């Protein structure tokens, strides 16, 4: 029978692309989200008219909190519920906002959504999902812009570094257990909804490899290729999928 | 008159050698302890009876809260309240554990320790250092096996990782203002209290330069370097300091 | 219409399993070898066999020297004689052996080193470049680059150096629609003249199965960066290593 | 006695800095120099006339061929016939143009100048250097840009990473010799001559740290505290000395 992923923040975007796909290869999914309840209800609708009972939503915040670590083991728990197993995990759900170090939310809120969503949630998680354990795999979606980081997002940017780590360090300690655990590091895709377009116009401007975003089902490939068989023996890499972005000098 | 530095973590080990190395160099210190207060006491009082008036400690928790950015303005608020002035901040404090991902402090806990001590506490300190500003600059201690991470580490890996990041986007967001922010990665120095004497002869043997250990005054060294006027144009450097460990292949 | 692929050191082992499975995805292929002409001209035959006029040979020593340029020009011009076209080049070709610091000569162990890892997959891409569908360059590096065996600094500064290139290729190639990428094995097939106890040693190190990847392993993710599921890919280095080079001394 | 040191292409720029500063240090230094006879002769006036028969001067192409390894040789040789010891070997010569992938000198001198100073002369002088034989080092000049190359400089970035596995690789191997070896990556130092002066600004600008380029001096002062005693531990790191420039994004 079929295999089973978990897709964090798969309402829209880049994480609806991935559930998408991984659906259209033969997974069952938990379609995980925060506030989107009407395009989570809407994809698991689509997915299940294509094939019955192939799909669920699952709420949680993953802002960090004391009720993180049964938050993260709940999600892992409701793809056991529904499909009897859980064989993937994508960590995708993440908040994006600039936090200056220099002077809405307080400080220590920011540090909540920011870390919780790219760094604490995606390490409760992968520690729910290995502790409920064939080609199992954890993508986390990761940046590959981490190394030149847009100015005032320090917070957004310590995130993504230590979910390189968690990818590292969860890789050499899951290897023996099976599980392999790897990266996509886009550089810039779909942009964010509140983006000016001459703002993306410029962002576009900049990537080498036909001056525009990469589309959110061109992320999706990379996912698909890296729990696929053959990435087999891949565990701990992150592929950039950035059509050169990082490499462009200021 | 003379420059003031905040060490954190100052009483003990690396940080008490960092503190000693910029007392003697000209600056006054504030000789931040979490628990170690008979030790923080002890440093002042020998500083002091070198040259009056030019330490003193300040206790705080950097564990993460919701009230660690209070904790962490308050540290930097003790500096200007002892000497009028902050030139130097040095984020060493740090918890160091491990943290399995699979099989008696709660996850909560340990996030909150790991996380805090080696990331958040750090950016917060940052953004206060840089809220109350020549030579500034932060000099953030790192690890020179964060890419080649220990086993069952992930916590405190990922917050090592999380100061890289905050390292470079610091450097980026505070040039503006004349902050210079770097980093120091020791491989092994002063190796763990609890550590056993075969685990440490085990890491020794490792080390192509010398087959030892870093002195706690070499990785000073490497501190002193990076406040010093020799240092003027260095910013988002993080200078290893391993005898060449992170090198040699498993 | 089938694509063209060319692929240096196919005769054998993984540039072998590179061109194999390149073939059974549609392309048509130039397998270059150096010294290894009987088993270059047994794999022509199978792949012929298979699809016929679809696989050629190609001779030649890739190692440094003044006529290396015009060496490197005619592979590529083997595959457009041989093909109408070239889409997808594939650095493979590799010479690797110790140059402590303390019977070849050092400008001999340069030459070849450099010369196979890093100049030729320079003058390779000058050329495919030249000549011009989905185009790319697959350079094969290594993933212990950062964690190098003890005296073999040539043969790291080469890897280095193709690095370098995929990464300045990939930028100065994207307005032609080139992409160029590369694979970084840590350990697979284990060198031939190496003993089985040693071979172990490096199998145990490896936190994936405590085993070397296997040709075709290495393969798989050549094969995912030339297709179209990797169209947005360029400048990537995509490790093959087991979570080899995440291992601490 | 008086250590001493060879620097590479030490006639002008950087390299007359680095020797300046050694000399100022107390080594005795060599010179070496390729076209520059004047700037090399009287740069060993200058020094001479400041401390007696503590410089000499070494011609020779770095560019690779069939004679690099005997150039090398003699390089080396040239300090312990003017010193009798060889302490730090800087390796700073260097070739930079353009060598564009599609359409003067024929691709293979390209290949012998960019990769021949960039990376084969330092490899053979390190061997040269190693072999001859107190605190012992090498520092090579190393490229902070080197992962944000500049279009169409495919040779020159080749070589300098080729470097960087030099500089790793003879850390490892040099260790249980006591040999020390390290690098210098500027961002921005001294302009080329032959760059037009609104391109020059154009640099400038991009700076985070004072939108300016580093001195010479600046350069040679890490290069002097990677040389010193205050650096005994460090080997096989590259001290980025940039400003931030290598922090920003397109
Ligand atoms: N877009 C790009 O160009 C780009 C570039 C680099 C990296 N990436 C990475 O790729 C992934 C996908 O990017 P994207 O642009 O598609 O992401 P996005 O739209 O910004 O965020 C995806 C989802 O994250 C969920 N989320 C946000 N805060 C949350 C919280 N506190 N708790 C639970 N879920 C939360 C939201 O769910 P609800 O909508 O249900 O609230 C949101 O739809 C991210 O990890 C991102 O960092 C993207
Ligand atoms: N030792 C090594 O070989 C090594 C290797 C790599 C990196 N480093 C880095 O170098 C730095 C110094 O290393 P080290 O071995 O000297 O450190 P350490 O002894 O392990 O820790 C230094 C101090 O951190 C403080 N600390 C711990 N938890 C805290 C909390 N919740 N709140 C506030 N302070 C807290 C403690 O202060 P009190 O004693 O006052 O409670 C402790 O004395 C660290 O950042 C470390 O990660 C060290
Ligand atoms: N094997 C591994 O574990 C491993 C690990 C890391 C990276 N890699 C990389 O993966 C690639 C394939 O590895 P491999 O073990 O299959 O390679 P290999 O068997 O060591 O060498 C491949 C071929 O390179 C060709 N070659 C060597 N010197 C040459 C010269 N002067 N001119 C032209 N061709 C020359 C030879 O062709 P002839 O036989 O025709 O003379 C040889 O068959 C290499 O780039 C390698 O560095 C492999
Ligand atoms: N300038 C910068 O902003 C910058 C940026 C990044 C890295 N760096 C690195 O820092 C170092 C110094 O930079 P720089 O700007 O001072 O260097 P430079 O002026 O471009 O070159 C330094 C010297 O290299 C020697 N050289 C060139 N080709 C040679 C050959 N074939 N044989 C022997 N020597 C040769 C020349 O000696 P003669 O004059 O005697 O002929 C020249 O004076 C270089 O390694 C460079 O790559 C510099
Ligand atoms: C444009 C971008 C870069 N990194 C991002 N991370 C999230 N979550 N959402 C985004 O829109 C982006
Ligand atoms: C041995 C070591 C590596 N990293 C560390 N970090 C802290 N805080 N304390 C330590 O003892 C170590
Ligand atoms: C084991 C290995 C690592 N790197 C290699 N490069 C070549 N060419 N051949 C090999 O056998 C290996
Ligand atoms: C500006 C620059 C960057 N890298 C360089 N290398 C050399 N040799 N000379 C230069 O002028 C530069």
């Amino acid at each position: 029978e079929a295999p089973a992923a978990v897709v964090t923040g798969a309402a829209k975007r880049i994480g609806r692309a991935i559930a998408v796909k991984l659906h259209q290869t033969g997974y069952r999914v938990v379609i995980h989200y925060h506030n989107s309840a009407e395009a989570a209800v809407s994809l698991a609708d689509e997915l299940n008219k294509e094939r019955s009972n192939t799909a669920v939503v699952c709420q949680a915040d993953l802002t960090n909190s004391n009720v993180l670590p049964a938050s993260c083991e709940e999600i892992i728990n409701s793809c056991f519920r529904a499909f009897g197993r859980c064989d993937v995990l994508v960590n995708n759900a993440s908040a994006f906002y600039p936090t200056p170090l220099v002077q809405g939310k307080t400080v220590e809120t920011q540090v909540a959504e920011l870390i919780g969503t790219n760094a604490i949630a995606p390490f409760l998680l992968t520690m729910s999902f290995a502790q409920r354990q064939s080609n199992l795999s954890i993508v986390n979606l990761c940046d590959a812009m981490v190394d030149q980081p847009c100015m005032a997002f320090s917070l957004y940017n310590m995130g993504k570094h230590a979910l390189v780590g968690l990818t590292q360090s969860a890789a050499l300690e899951l290897a023996p257990y099976g599980i392999r655990v790897n990266g996509v590091a886009p550089g810039v895709s779909l942009l964010p909804v509140a983006m000016g377009e001459e703002e993306k116009d410029k962002w576009r401007r900049k990537v080498p490899l036909g001056r525009r975003e990469a589309s959110a089902e061109q992320i999706a490939d990379a996912v698909i290729f890296l729990v696929s068989g053959s990435a087999q023996y891949i565990t701990g890499s992150i592929i950039k999928v950035d059509g050169g972005l990082s490499l462009v000098h200021a």
